[PDB]
C-alpha cells in the first residue's frame, strides 16, 4: 500500500512542479488526513469526511499538475472535468453522475496496462514452455523429480537460448487453437493469448471498482464560472444549478455505471479556477463547505520560469536535447540563454495576453523550428543554445507583438 | 419492528442535532402519526395520509440533517432530491416519478447490506461445514441421532479450531460447481456464494418495496424556489410545474421500476427551504394542502455552535483529536477556544455571508493547516489549542474580510 | 358486475364529498350512460360514445374527489393527469399517448392486489397441506374415499390447530425447492411461493387490459389553462396544441404498449378545472365536443365544513380519535369545536388566499401538535375539544395573517 | 516500419501540394518530433508529447490537403472534424469524443483493407490446396518427405493450371461446411472464408488500436470560429465550451469505443482555419498551449495555379487527359492556356469572392462541356487546347461576372 508522510508527498511534487509550496502543502494535508481516516475504526470510517480542496488562483501556474500529479503518485485514478461541459448554454443534455463514470473508465485502462509489466515478466516464462516443446517435446510420462525437467534441456536449454537470435521457422502449437503459422508472428501471439490465462474474472473490475472506489480524485475544474455574482459572468442562475447537480457527487451518493455500482462518498475532489469575476465565497453554502480546504497560488516568475525550464525532472529542455539526440545532434542550454528563453516568455505574456508557463511550450518549439527540422543532416554536428542565440531567432517577434499574436 | 415514542424520537436527535427542538418534535408527531395508522384496519389504514412536512428556514441550521437522521434511526430508506433539478432551464429533460424511483435504489442497497451480519454469521458455521468436508468426509451413512455428528469432530473439530491459523492448502468442494482452487481464496469465496442460498428471491424485493412503501422518507430540498410570486424569483410559471409534477408523489399514485413496482400513496416527504423569496402560503393549492405539519427553524447562536463543537456525537472537534492522534498527537481542545473556535464563525459570518454552522467546517480544517500538517512529526508531542492559539491563526483572517470571503 | 342505478351512484358519493349535488349527479350519468351501451347491440356498442364530463369550479371543493371516488366505486381503474405537463415550458419532450400508458400500470397493481384476499384465502389451506406433510407424512398409497384423508387428522389436524400457537422449528418441504429451512420463515414464504400455482398467466395481463378497455376513469386536470384567451394566460398556442394531441385520446385511437395494446375508445374522461382565465367555450372545436356533459360545483361554507369534519364517512376528525386512540387517549370534538374548527378555516382561507376544503386538513394537525405530541403519555387520560379549547390554540395565528402565510 | 526524414517527408509533399513551403516543413518537423519519441525510454516516452500543429491562413491554399496528405504517407489513419459541427446552434447534441472515435472507424476500415494484398497473395495459394483436393485427393497417410507432395501434382499441378482456363463444374468441399455448390462460385467463396483463418481476434483491434493510438492524425477544421473576441463572429461563449469539450481530447484521455478502449494521449492534431475573425491568440489558453508549433500559410499565385494545374501528380488536367481518352479522345493542353486556365481562375476569384485553388476545379469542368460533351462523337479526332481556345469559351463569362456568380 502508498500513504507517504506529508513532507515526502510534497517533495515528490517540487520534482515536477516549481514553486507554489503552500499549494502542494495543502493537497497532501487532504491525501494524509485521507489514510489516517482509514486507520480508525468503522464508526469513523464513515464519518469523517474527504477534505476536498479549492484550488485559488491565475491560469497555468498550476493547479491542474498539481492534481494532475498529486495522484500519479497517490497512484489515485484521476480525472479532470471542466466546469463548463454541464452548463450546455448550446443547450443539450449534460447529467453529472457521468463524471464519476468516467473515473471508473480509467480505473481500468489503468488496472489493465499496470498489469503488463507484473503479470508480462511472469509470462515470457510460460510463452517458452509452449515451443520448446513444439521443437522438442519432453517424451511421454514425467517420472517426477523437477530436475528431471530442466533435463529437457539437454539441448532443449540450447534452443531456449536460441529463441533469441535465429526465428522465422514454420510451426504449429496448443476455444484453444489447432493452427499452422510461423514464428516471429505467434511469438507476438501467445504473449497476448497468455495475459488471458493471467486471470481477468471479478478480479480486473471488483479491484478495477476498489480503485475508484478506494479512491481517486476528480478536479473539478472552473468552478468559479459556474456561479453568479452578476454583470459578464452571469447569463441565468441556469448555471447556479450545475453547483446543484454537482453537490450529491462531493456530497456523497452512490451511482450507476458499467462495471459495477461506485461510491462517489469517499472520493476526493479538487475545485480549480481563478475567480477574478466572483469570489469563492460565492458558490452555493452547500458547496462552500465541503471545499474545507481553500488555497492560493500565485503567478510565476521569469526565474520560476527559467526553473521550470530546467528544475522538472521531465525537464522541458531535456525533452530537447534526448529528442535531438536521436538525430545524432547533442544541445546544450546555456544558462543565459535559459535565462532569455524565459525572458521572452515573460516578456510576450506581458504584451499580448499572459497564458501561465505555457507560453514556454510555444515559445521553445519555435526556437528550435531550425534545429529541430535540419537536424537529421547534424549527425554528430553539435550546438550551443544561448542567448545570443535565442535572441537571433527571438527578440523580432516578440518584438512584432501582433505577430506574437498568431505564433506564439 | 421500530416505532420509539414521540419524545423517544426526539431524544435520539438531540444526540446529533443541537436544537430546533421545535423542528424535531414535529418530524416525530410524523413518525407516530405513521405508526398510528398501521394499528387501525383496513378502511383507515387506507384513508389515512402521511404526514407530510414542510421545515421553513435559513440555511445551514439543520432541516436536511434532522431528517437525515430522522431516517436513519427510523431505519428507513431516504433520499434528499433538490428541487432545481427537475428546472433543467438548460431545458433538458426532468421527469420527476424518478425521485421515486431512486429511494428504492437505496431501499435495497439498503435491504442488502443490512441482511450481511443478520444472515453474515448464521452461515459462517454453513461454509465450514463445507470445509470440514474436504479435509476429512463424515463416512458413509449417517446413523441419525445429531450427536455422532459433533463426533466426527474426534479429529473434525480439531480441523474446526485450526482454520484460523494455518490455511493456504490445496482443496476442491461441492450451476454447482466441480472446481479444483486453494484455500485463502475459497475461504473468501464460499462465503459469498453462500449468502445466495440465504434467499434472495420476491424477499429482496417485496419487502424492499415495503420498505420504500411502508417507507423511507423523501426529502425535496429547497421547495421555495419553485413558486412563483414575482421580480428576481420568477422566470415563468415553467416552475410552477414541478411542483405539478411533484404532486402525484406526495399526492399518491404507482410508479415504474427496476426492482418492482412501487406505490408512493404511503411514503413520506419532508419539504424544506428557506423563503426568503416567497411564502409557504405560495405553493400551488394542491401541494400547499399535503404540507400539514408546518414548522419553522432559527439561526442557531455562537452558543448553539461552541455545542455543535462538541456536543455533537460524532463532534466535529473529535474527528480531529482521533483523525489527528494517528500521528501521534494527543490533541486537546479548551472550553475558551472552543469558544473563540464559534466566536470566529460568527463573526466571518456575519462580514461576508452566512453559511449556517457550515463555517465551523471550514474554519477549523484552517485551525489545524499548522498541526494537521506537521502532525506526523508530533509523534508523542501533545498540544494545547485554545483561545490564544485560535487568535494567532485566526484573528487576522477574520480581520481581511476579502481573503475570508477566499479562504472561509 | 358492477352498475348501480344513478341514484345509487350518487349516494354513495354522499358518503365521503358533501354538497355538490348537481356534481354527482352528471358523473352517475355518464356511468350509466355507459352501462346502457353495452346492453344494445353491435352497431350502437360502437357508435356511442363516453359521455366524458366538463368540471367547471374553484379549486378544492371536489373536482377531483368526486372524480377519484366515483371511480373507485366503479371499481374503475383511475388516473389524473395533470395538464400543464404535456406544455414543458421548459421544453422538454411530453407524449400524450402515456397518459393511457399508467392507466394500466395501476390496472395491475391493481388487479393484483385485487387477487390477494380473493385467492389468499384459497391458499392457506394450501401452505398447510404443505407442512402437515412433513410433520407428519400420510403413508404411502391413499386407498382413496376421501373421508381417509381427514382422517389422518387423528394427529394430523392436532398439529393443525398447533400451527398457530407453537412454531419456529427447524423444517424443510417441497425450479421447485429442495431446501433445508426454518418454520416461521417458510410460513410467511409458502404463502408467496403459492400465490404463484394461483395462475398468473395471460389473465393478470388479458383481464387487467380488460380493465381499462372496459374502462376506468381519467381526470384531465386543468384543461382550461391549455387554451388561449390572451393576455396574462396566453403565452402561445404553443399550448392550444396540447388539446390537440389529446384529441385522439378522448375522440378515440389505439395505443401503444406494455401489457398489451389498448384502446382508449370507450375510456371514461373527466375534465377539470376553474376558468376564471377562460372559458369553456373556449377549447378547441373539437375538444369542446367530445365534452357533453357540462357541470358546476360551488365553493362550499363553514356549514359544508364543519360537515365535511364529521359526515364524510372516513372523517377526518376520526381520523383523530382512531389515531390518537392508539396512545390511550380518547378525544371528542364537540358540536361547538367543530365550529370553531370551520370557522377558522374559513376565516384563514379568506385572508391569505383560499386553497379549498384543504384548509381543514391543516388548520387541524396544528390543534393537536399539543395533543398528538404529548398523547404517549395520556394512556387513558382524556379529552374534551372545544371551542374554548380551539382558540386558545387558534384564534392568535389565524390573527397573526402573516404567520398564517407560513403555517396554516 | 515508417519514419523518414523531415526532407524526405517534405519532398513527398511537393509531389501533391504545390508551394507553401514552410507549412510541410512544420508537419514533417511533427512527424518526426512524433519518431523520435519512441526511440527514448519510458520516462520520456510518456512526458513528450505530440507536437500538434496550427494552421493559419486563407482558404483553399492546402491546409487540409497538406494533412490529408501527409497522413496518408504516413500511413497513418485520419479524420478531418468541422469545429462548426459541436456547436449545434439549432442546439441538438454534440459530444466531441465523438471525434475520436471516428480516428478509429477508419483505424479499421483502414488495418481491414490494408489486410488483403499483404494477407492476401499468401492465401491464394491455400484456396487451391482447397479444389487440388476434391477434384483428385492425395490418397491416404502421407509419407512425409515434403517432396511427395509436389508429387500428387504428377496430375495435380496439371489441374492447378488449369483452374484459370476451365471452371464452372460442380464440387462439394471441407461452423465449417459440409455444402454442395459449384466451382465459379466456391472460387468467389473459399478466398473470403480465408481471409477469416488469417487470424482476426485482438489483431485487427488492439493494433488497430495502436493505430490511432501510435497515431493518425486529427484535423480540426477551422477551429477559429469556435473563439470569441465580439461583433458578427461572437454569439456566446457558447462556443467558447466547444473548444473546452475538445481540450482533453488533445491535453490526453481515454476515450470509449466499439472496437476497444483508446487513448488519446498521442494522437496528432492539427487544427486550422483562417483567422481574419480573431486571433490564434485567442483560444482558451488550455488549448492555445496545444498548439505549439504555428504555420502560415499564403494565398496561392496565378502561377502557383499554372502550376497546379500540372505540377501535381494526379494533376486536374492529366484527369481530362486519360478520362477524355476514353471516348477515343487524345488532348492536349498548350503551357499557354493552361496559362490562361489560370489566368482565369485568378481574375474570377478576385471579381465575385476567391475560394483558393477552389476554382480551377469549376473553372475547368466547364472549359470542357463542349468536349466533355461531344466526346464520343470524337473517336480519334485530337484537340489542341490552348489560349485562343479558352478565351472563346471563357472571357465572356469572367466578362459577366454576375454569371460567375452563378456558374463559376
Ligand atoms: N508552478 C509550475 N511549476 C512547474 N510547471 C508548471 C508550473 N505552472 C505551470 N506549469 C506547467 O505549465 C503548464 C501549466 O500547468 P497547469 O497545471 O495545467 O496550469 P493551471 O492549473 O495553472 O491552469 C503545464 O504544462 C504545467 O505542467
Ligand atoms: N442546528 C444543527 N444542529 C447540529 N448540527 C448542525 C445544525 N445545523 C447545521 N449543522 C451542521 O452543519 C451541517 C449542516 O446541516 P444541514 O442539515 O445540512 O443544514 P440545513 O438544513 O440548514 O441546510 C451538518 O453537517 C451539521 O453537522
Ligand atoms: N365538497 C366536498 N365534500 C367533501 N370533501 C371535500 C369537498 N371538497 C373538497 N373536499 C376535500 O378537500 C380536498 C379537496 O378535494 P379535491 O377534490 O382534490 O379538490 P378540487 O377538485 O376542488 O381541486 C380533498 O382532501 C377533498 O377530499
Ligand atoms: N496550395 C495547394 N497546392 C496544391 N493544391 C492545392 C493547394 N491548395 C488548394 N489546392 C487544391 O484545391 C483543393 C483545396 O485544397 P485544401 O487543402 O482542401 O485547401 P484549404 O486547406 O486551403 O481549405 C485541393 O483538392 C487541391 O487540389
Amino acid at each position: 500500500m502508498s500513504e507517504m508522510t506529508p513532507r515526502e508527498i510534497v517533495s515528490e511534487l517540487d520534482k515536477h512542479i516549481i514553486g507554489q509550496d503552500n499549494a502542494k502543502r495543502s493537497v497532501a494535508i487532504a491525501l494524509r488526513n485521507r489514510w489516517r481516516r482509514m486507520q480508525l475504526n468503522e464508526e469513523l470510517r464513515h464519518e469523517v469526511t474527504p477534505k476536498n480542496i479549492l484550488m485559488i488562483g491565475p491560469t497555468g501556474v498550476g493547479k491542474t499538475e498539481i492534481a494532475r500529479r498529486l495522484a500519479k503518485l497517490a497512484n489515485a485514478p484521476f480525472i479532470k472535468v471542466e466546469a463548463t461541459k454541464f452548463t450546455e448554454v448550446g443547450y443539450v443534455g449534460k447529467e453529472v453522475d457521468s463524471i464519476i463514470r468516467d473515473l471508473t473508465d480509467a480505473a481500468v485502462k489503468m488496472v489493465r496496462v499496470q498489469a503488463i509489466e507484473k503479470n508480462r515478466y511472469r509470462a515470457e516464462e510460460l510463452a517458452e514452455e509452449r515451443i520448446l516443446d513444439v521443437l522438442i517435446p519432453p517424451a511421454k510420462n514425467n517420472w517426477g523429480q523437477t530436475e528431471q525437467q530442466q533435463e529437457p534441456s539437454a539441448a532443449r536449454q540450447a534452443f531456449r537460448k536460441k529463441l533469441r537470435e535465429g526465428q522465422l521457422d514454420d510451426k504449429e502449437i496448443e476455444k484453444q487453437k489447432a493452427r499452422k503459422l510461423k514464428i516471429k508472428d505467434a511469438m507476438k501471439l501467445l504473449i497476448e493469448e497468455e495475459a488471458a490465462k493471467l486471470v481477468n474474472p471479478e478480479e480486473l473490475k471488483q479491484d478495477a471498482i476498489d480503485a475508484v472506489e478506494q479512491h481517486g480524485i476528480v478536479f473539478i475544474d472552473e468552478i468559479d464560472k459556474i456561479c453568479k455574482r452578476g454583470e459578464s459572468s452571469g447569463p441565468d442562475v441556469s448555471r447556479e444549478g450545475v453547483q446543484r447537480d454537482l453537490l450529491p457527487l462531493v456530497e456523497g451518493c452512490t451511482v450507476s455505471t458499467k462495471h459495477g455500482m461506485v461510491k462517489t462518498d469517499h472520493i476526493l475532489f479538487i475545485a480549480s479556477g481563478a475567480f477574478q469575476i466572483a469570489k469563492p465565497s460565492d458558490l452555493i453554502p452547500e458547496l462552500q463547505g465541503r471545499l474545507p480546504i481553500r488555497v492560493e497560488l500565485q503567478a510565476l516568475t521569469t526565474s520560476d520560469f527559467e526553473r521550470i525550464l530546467t528544475e522538472p525532472n521531465a525537464s522541458i529542455t531535456v525533452q530537447y536535447k534526448a529528442l535531438m539526440a536521436t538525430e545524432g545532434v547533442n544541445i546544450e542550454f546555456t544558462d543565459s540563454g535559459i535565462k532569455r528563453i524565459a525572458e521572452a516568455a515573460w516578456q510576450v505574456n506581458e504584451s499580448t495576453e499572459n497564458i501561465g508557463a505555457r507560453r514556454l511550450h510555444t515559445v521553445l518549439e519555435r526556437l528550435m523550428e531550425e534545429i529541430s527540422y535540419d537536424a537529421s543532416d547534424l549527425s554528430g554536428q553539435n550546438i550551443t543554445i544561448d542567448a545570443d542565440y535565442v535572441s537571433k531567432h527571438l527578440d523580432a517577434l516578440v518584438a512584432d507583438e501582433d505577430l506574437s499574436r498568431f505564433i506564439l
